[PDB]
């Protein structure tokens, strides 16, 4: 049985059990959303950090929009290591992705970072842990919808 873990659906704040150990960006939420405005030069990012325990392999799930391109990343803290998910190309609208997190550790930190450093916004919604891979990924979102 996969376990899927709801980060946020729609935000008003930092996740319930979260804490944001991100830089160079200031947050804010309206529609629904957090929406990461990075500072210029700054390489910014919120990374998202577990207040207590890990998650292991399996994809994250989340849409977003996004005005250049942002880069995914997860670590674990205490071996102060950090793996690269995936980069993403810029869209105006949002787009669902489900990303296979293939990071042999376990990680108590999300991370999306502004790669390009020059303060574009990102917009993030419905963030969603599984234990099972991506092509296999179940969404409950678009499943409590229908």
């Amino acid at each position: 049985r996969a376990t899927y873990t709801v980060i946020f659906k729609n935000a008003s704040g930092l996740p319930n059990g979260y804490d944001n150990w991100g830089w160079g960006c200031t947050l804010s939420y309206y529609g629904g959303a957090m929406i990461i405005n990075p500072q210029e030069g700054k390489a910014g990012a919120v990374s998202l950090k577990r207040n207590s325990g890990s998650f292991r392999g399996g994809s994250l799930r989340f849409d977003m929009k996004n005005e250049g391109k942002v880069k995914i990343l997860v670590e674990n803290s205490e071996a102060d290591e950090k793996f690269e998910v995936e980069t993403i190309s810029p869209s105006d609208e949002y787009v669902t992705y489900i990303l296979d997190v293939d990071f042999d550790l376990p990680f108590d930190r999300i991370d999306f970072q502004d790669a390009p450093g020059n303060g574009d916004r990102i917009w993030i919604k419905n963030l969603v842990h599984s234990t099972g891979s991506a092509d296999d990924f179940v969404d409950p979102i678009n499943l409590e919808h229908h």
